[PDB]
């Protein structure tokens, strides 16, 4: 039914976490339709591959099922791991502060038409 | 002590997650008293019926007693709505997307659950 | 795609590990094809443990099987009968069972291994006529 | 960055949690800086070995990182497992009711401070 | 340190297991150095498959093709894995023991050697 | 009825798997009766590993094992012995550590396997009076 891009943070690689969000994707019902790990460099940021993340590595992927867009943000929870995000979600559980939280998801249809563009061609 | 009926819905059952939910009810601390997994035929005011918060398929009936069954069941399964109501953390908010689809339901009240659980399991 | 039969004893009954059983069932790729709680009787324990009359560890079977409600299951699909057999473990949960199965990651003497699974096709037959004559 | 101080209630410990809820406070990200399983006797109870807990086993503990004392009261939940405590958290997945809900965290930087020199003398 | 190819096979996309499979390769201590979803042509196939001479199962589906980095990798891999048949040669607690059931359907795939993981990931991964 | 004593060493405890290890443990039905985050002085190291002394790589145990903190624990129950060696594997964590066990799930090289569980009645009894005299 709905797409969106979500971005695993370079904080959430190096912290060996990949499998952990893909797994609570998974079950919850999604499908994953595109998967990726990319090396995004240094050089406002709006429509570039920096604009929801700092350079470094990241998992790109495409989210797909019914209300994709609105479920991958319930599972990663508020902005603030520990003033926003609910206990059970991806930021909840892992993650401490919102400059390292982990994962990114898109807000939008409109977002995640051209995110999903910009990080897959053709997609 | 208090009792209580839950019901795994046939989607629930489709996505092997019987263990699932009996996993988190225990951990919980709550204790299963009764478990069946059954089949319903399709029945053509669905009150007091098999049909009542289900559709035509099969299902694992249960009886969870312990302190505060009644709501701390309602509080693991989550909302109806799994996206847009259900918290994380809850069998609906992490396992579920649509409505239709929620995966389980368990009684509202004492007196649902006494109502539920003598259909369900006969004599308990 | 074969049937088999699976016991919680009424020690992973008490231990709440019910779902953590069945979860590792449904994991591994096997349907349950039906599913029951209930108390065993006396009649019921000595048909189950038919074979094992004469043997010193006899009474102390019948005891413990009908001390405490037990789950029993149809387990179904491809290899289901040595599948169960894999999952569980070997019988003593230390030194026969393999890291990683039920016995060898949450028992730890044989009285108490928690599960058992029918230990071949003509077992299975036999096992669910009795516990399940309906299926 | 911040300390606090957990107790493993007793019940917690009858249900073999210990290691479950010192997994959810390192997958949290914080780290765990000193730890002892204790026993306390015995004997209002403000300031005392007694204050958060009845006499029983307890396991002890010092957790460290970012914003530690918030993070740790977030994963424990509100004190009614049942009423208030949200699902995802210990109390919420794993307790029933106030009187054994299995663990407690510092609620304030001061209770850090002074609960960890009660626990943990010269720390 | 060492580099291994793993392949989530299509049946392993399917059951929704990508997660649970990083997961033990990440908690095993080993890194992904590459990761990519992807469909396998029938060219790509016949080269993977090339050691047999004497209609695949891989062009069914997509797949999941990964580089997995670290401390003795290629053993660490296959022992994850599993033995060929999940139930008669996989051993508990692997991704095969746990999760499949026949060796049709045996969900992953890791090199076998240093010298396949290098013509394995020299063809799913040039350039990496 | 067994008492052992077991060992997150500085690896474990750098890779914050406290909580995992000692889950494995407990689900197996084994209890913690002593458990204390500690620093290894020298002398405890010395006396630790004197069973080693005069070999070559003799250096490298001291080194490592006061390298950082580690987790000690007395772990108790049934067959408590052998079941903590059980649940820990092999001492090579790939070649030799059967998948299922915390070092052939968690560790890659011997000389980073997470833990240690002591080898026989005489070594528990042996280790838990050096680590835990009061016990």
């Amino acid at each position: 039914t709905e797409r969106t891009l979500v971005l695993i943070k370079p904080d959430g690689i190096e912290r060996q976490l990949i499998g952990e969000i893909i797994s609570r994707i998974e079950r919850k019902g999604l499908t994953i339709a595109a998967l990726q790990l990319r090396t995004v460099s240094a050089e406002p940021f709006f429509g570039s591959l920096l604009e929801f993340i700092t350079s470094g590595p990241v998992v790109a992927a495409i989210v797909e099922g019914t209300a994709a867009i609105a479920a991958v943000r319930q599972l990663a929870g508020g902005t603030d791991p520990v003033q926003a995000a609910a206990p059970g979600t991806i930021r909840g559980d892992f993650a401490l502060e919102t400059q390292f939280n982990l994962v990114h998801g898109s807000d939008s249809a409109e977002s995640a038409q051209r995110e999903i563009a910009l990080w897959f061609p053709g997609a």
